[PDB]
């Protein structure tokens, strides 16, 4: 039984799985982007980001022009 060794920081990495958690929280409003960051160690940028994709725009996204990189 059992397995496992998490908690107070202690390696710093989520999984693609663990990310999914962390935006349904927020999504529901159980948190937000700030709070879920620090809970499920996931970095704001990404949650952020991942959050304001998930909710939607990746159905019909936009791909007609562009030009830039970063």
């Amino acid at each position: 039984g059992s397995s496992g060794s998490s908690g107070r920081g202690r390696y710093r990495q989520y999984n693609s799985e663990i990310l999914e958690e962390a935006i349904s929280v927020v999504m529901s409003g159980k948190m937000s982007v700030s709070k879920a960051q620090s809970i499920y160690g996931i970095p704001h940028s990404t949650l952020e980001y991942k959050v304001k994709e998930r909710l939607g725009t990746l159905k019909n996204p936009p791909k007609k022009k562009m030009k830039l990189m970063r």
